[PDB]
Order: C-alpha cells, then sequence, then structure tokens
C-alpha cells in the first residue's frame, strides 16, 4: 500500500486501540477510488480467531444507510414517494395524530418526537400497530429532528409494501446483489459463522439480539471488504449500472433539513467540506447527549454535494462502526470495532486520517 496510508492509519489506529481497550478493529481507506485494507486484534477472544478481511462485524445504526438507499432506490422505480401520507402505506394507523406525518418525516427523524428505541415488549405486527397508534408526538411533523430507530425503522418497513418482498429480500435483491456485497447480512448464515465476530460489552462476549425493526434500523452485519465496497459505490453512484440503485443513492445523499451545520440526508447525515471534528461532533449524532433539535426545511432538497463530509456512526451493544467519505476528493474511510466506543473517538480518528491524504 502506499506508505503515507499505512503510516497515518497504524500511527492513528494503534493509540485508538490502545486507549479504548478495543479487542479486534478493521479499517478500509478508499484513496483515488482503491480500497487499502488493515486489521488488529481478535474477533473471538477466547477461540484465539483474529480479525480478517471477511470478518463480520455488526454495522448498528450504519445499517441505517443501507435502508435509506433501499427507500431511494424504491422512490426512483416510482413504488413510493417521500410526499406520500404515512398511512397511504399502513392504512391501519387510523389515529389522528399521524395526519400530516410522511415517509419524509419518518426517514429523516422529523415526524415530531417518535421514541429513540422501539421497547423490547413490542414483539408482533399487532403490537407494533399499537406502539405507533397509542405515540402521542411532543411536536407537529416537520420542525424538530431526533433520532429514532422507531423512525427510520418504520420507514424501511413501509418502502418495500408495495415491492411485494420481505424487507431483507428487497434489501438482498435489490441492493446487496448488484453492489456484489456477497458477504453483507441481516441474518448470519450458518455457513458464515466461522466468521462472525464477537462482540465484546463488560468484558463479555455477545451478539445483537432480536427486536422489532432490527433490520430496518441496526441488523446489517458486513466485512470490511464489503464495507469499501458500499463507500465506493456512495462516492460514484454513477459508476452504478442499475438506474434506479444509481438514482437512490443520489437521493439518499440529499439534502432535506438542517440543524446547525448539519444536513440530514436519507440514512446518511451530511456537513459542508471542509470542517473540523468538533463541528462534526456537534453537528452529529456523534455527540454523547441525546438532542432535539428543531430543523429548517430545505425546500426543493438540495441534490448531493460533493464537498461534503458525508458519514454515519453506528452502535450495537458490543460493536462500534463509523463511515464517512468526501466525493469531491473520492475518499473515504471504514472503521469497524467489536466493542462500543465512544462516538467523539471515532470522528477524531477518521477525521485524522482522511485530512492527512485529502
Ligand atoms: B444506532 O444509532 O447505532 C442505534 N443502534 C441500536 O439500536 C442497536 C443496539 C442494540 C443494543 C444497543 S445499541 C442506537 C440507537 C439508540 C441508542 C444507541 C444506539
Ligand atoms: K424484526
Amino acid at each position: 500500500a502506499p506508505q503515507q496510508i499505512n503510516d497515518i492509519v497504524h500511527r492513528t489506529i494503534t493509540p485508538l486501540i490502545e486507549q479504548q481497550k478495543i479487542p479486534g478493529m478493521a479499517v478500509a481507506v478508499i484513496y483515488q477510488g482503491k480500497p487499502y485494507y488493515f486489521t488488529w486484534g481478535y474477533a473471538d477472544i477466547a477461540k484465539k480467531q483474529p480479525v480478517t478481511q471477511q470478518t463480520l462485524f455488526e454495522l448498528g445504526s450504519v445499517s441505517k444507510t443501507f435502508t435509506g438507499v433501499l427507500g431511494g432506490d424504491a422512490i426512483a422505480r416510482g413504488e413510493i414517494k417521500l410526499s406520500d401520507p404515512t398511512t397511504k402505506y399502513w392504512p391501519e394507523l387510523t389515529a389522528k395524530q399521524w395526519n400530516g406525518i410522511t415517509l419524509l418525516h419518518l426517514a429523516t427523524y422529523t415526524a415530531g418526537g417518535l421514541p429513540l428505541q422501539v421497547p423490547d415488549e413490542v414483539k408482533s405486527s399487532s403490537d407494533l400497530l399499537r406502539f405507533y397508534q397509542n405515540w402521542q408526538p411532543a411536536w407537529a411533523p416537520g420542525t424538530q429532528r431526533l433520532y429514532a430507530n422507531s423512525s427510520i425503522g418504520l420507514f424501511g418497513a413501509l418502502a418495500v409494501k408495495p415491492s411485494g418482498l420481505s424487507f431483507e429480500q428487497a434489501m438482498q435483491t435489490r441492493v446487496f446483489q448488484p453492489l456484489k456485497l456477497n458477504h453483507t447480512w441481516i441474518n448470519v448464515p450458518p455457513a458464515e459463522e466461522k466468521n462472525y465476530a464477537w462482540g465484546y460489552r463488560e468484558g463479555k462476549a455477545v451478539h445483537v439480539s432480536p427486536g422489532a425493526l432490527d433490520a430496518e434500523a441496526y441488523g446489517v452485519k458486513s466485512t470490511i471488504e464489503d464495507m469499501a465496497r458500499w463507500v465506493q459505490s456512495n462516492l460514484k453512484p454513477l459508476d452504478i449500472n442499475e438506474k434506479t440503485l444509481q438514482q437512490g443513492i443520489q437521493l439518499a445523499q440529499s439534502r432535506y433539513w438542517q440543524t446547525g451545520d448539519m444536513y440530514q440526508g436519507l440514512g446518511w447525515e451530511m456537513l459542508d467540506w471542509p470542517v473540523n471534528p468538533d463541528s462534526i461532533i456537534n453537528g452529529s449524532d456523534a455527540k454523547i447527549a441525546l438532542a432535539a433539535r428543531p430543523v429548517k426545511a430545505i425546500t426543493p432538497p438540495t441534490p448531493a454535494v460533493r464537498a461534503s463530509w458525508v458519514h454515519k456512526t453506528g452502535a450495537t451493544g458490543g460493536f462500534g462502526s463509523y463511515v464517512a467519505f468526501i466525493p469531491e476528493k473520492e475518499l473515504g474511510i471504514v472503521m469497524l470495532a467489536n466493542k462500543n466506543y465512544p462516538n467523539p473517538a471515532r470522528v477524531d480518528a477518521a477525521w485524522q486520517i482522511l485530512n492527512a491524504l485529502q
């Protein structure tokens, strides 16, 4: 690999791993479009299995970028419109607070304060309808952003209804297969278990547990090679041959709302580049505090801006992931770890590496 990439990655990541006591980590840097891979430590401490380029990590909320793109692909196919009220796809949601809440609001966390998590007690289709019917918004739609699994998760489930496919089947056939993400899974098959890393929380080996809207909000597992390909695909959508998927990727990076320095896409979040890490932390869900932020509508949405820091953080109980890329520099990074460590440390490391290579 080019020595400049080797050096900045190792000099940045080694201290990160030591400081955060991460058991295993994989990193990919996409430079001028080509991927370069790095791995450290262990996928399974007890069984002494090393992290490799084939190790599967839980992406946590980075899964929302796949949900946003799959929804963009459905818009491009003419199956749904973001301006469509939620009730068009779920007539059974008769409670009055749903009047005026559109798919756009679900996809961008602006429905009026849907909760951060779907409760563990929600286990059936009937339980989920009850949950949404009983939810009382704190705000009118389209006024404040409150990051939430229950918002984009519902968007994902509804976006695939016209297709006649399950969410998993739609993701596989419309996003994973065309992009050749052949080791990316919503459900890890038994054949792939040998590469599935364990996550570590308080020193115990753990995997994410089943939950309502898990696939849609935080349930993808992938390797560092497939994630590098996902970044490549989002950096250069015009190279994608499937027309609706190319258009869907473009729609997911459009700018729909602004709050401070951040712009909300579908799954992806963006800031104008150049920008420093402190502003990225304060202008993203990477900050430690859970925040209600008033938003300004971008009417109409701005098409994907090349000079942007486009990114997404993700976590499960035992994993911490981060993806960031800058289209105009053809530069990106993926960091996958089997410990959920502080988001600010992820941003600091990613920025140190990309700033050195831009
Ligand atoms: B995402 O922002 O990473 C999201 N992830 C999950 O809900 C998956 C988890 C299962 C157990 C712990 S995290 C997230 C939303 C809200 C709080 C933390 C992470
Ligand atoms: K589920």
